[PDB]
């Protein structure tokens, strides 16, 4: 399949992502490593992702998420849920059972099967921050473990976040690596310790 770009692009509105500072306690359900540009999360749990701009884009702007394999030899393969999880009948009514990334808590979420590339994505409208807030937040859920055999199969993925106009034209792009695992805090600590060597 075709290769979606992963190149960081702030664009005219100064678009970029932000993450909470959740620490690495054993109980943490989602945690982000700036040093690794890597989000560690548990299966089907809330992953807050912040959206930052220097200036407000137009009404009708949307934000899309898509997963791609990070390694060169796998990037052309569609990232999808594994044979077990795509058959477990756990759709919320919007997400197709094959889709790895869901949006939590937004009834306006839309799911795309690309007719040409067969890649999956989920897109929502974006709005300015609530009163007293400086950014907006999307809550994502990842619906397979990184280790799921016949799906990601222990291969690392990136999530590409794109800011789009109402026609789908590119306004901005950012990305981060993702590991979906049972203990994100320990795994982040381990991978950051490995980095220190
Ligand atoms: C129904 O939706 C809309 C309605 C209107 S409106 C009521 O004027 O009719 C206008 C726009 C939209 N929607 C598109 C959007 C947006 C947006 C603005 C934004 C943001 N603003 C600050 C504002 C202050 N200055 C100094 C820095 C920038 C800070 C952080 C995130 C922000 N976002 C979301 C993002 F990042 F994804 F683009
Ligand atoms: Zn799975």
């Amino acid at each position: 399949s075709s290769v979606p770009s992963q190149k960081t692009y702030q664009g005219s509105y100064g678009f970029r992502l932000g993450f909470l500072h959740s620490g690495t306690a054993k109980s943490v359900t989602c945690t982000y490593s700036p040093a690794l540009n890597k989000l560690f999360c548990q299966l089907a749990k809330t992953c807050p992702v912040q959206l930052w701009v220097d200036s407000t884009p137009p009404p009708g702007t949307r934000v899309r998420a898509m997963a791609i394999y990070k390694q060169s030899q796998h990037m052309t393969e569609v990232v999808r849920r594994c044979p077990h999880h795509e058959r477990c009948s756990d759709s919320d009514g919007l997400a197709p059972p094959q889709h790895l990334i869901r949006v939590e808590g937004n009834l306006r979420a839309e799911y795309l099967d690309d007719r040409n590339t067969f890649r999956h994505s989920v897109v929502v409208p974006c709005e300015p921050p609530e009163v007293g807030s400086d950014c907006t937040t999307i809550h994502y859920n990842y619906m397979c473990y990184s280790s799921c055999m016949g799906g990601m199969n222990r291969r690392p993925i990136l999530t590409i976040i794109t800011l789009e106009d109402s026609s789908g034209n590119l306004l901005g792009r950012d990305s981060f690596e993702v590991r979906v695992c049972a203990c994100p805090g320990r795994d982040r600590r381990t991978e950051e310790e490995n980095l220190r060597k």
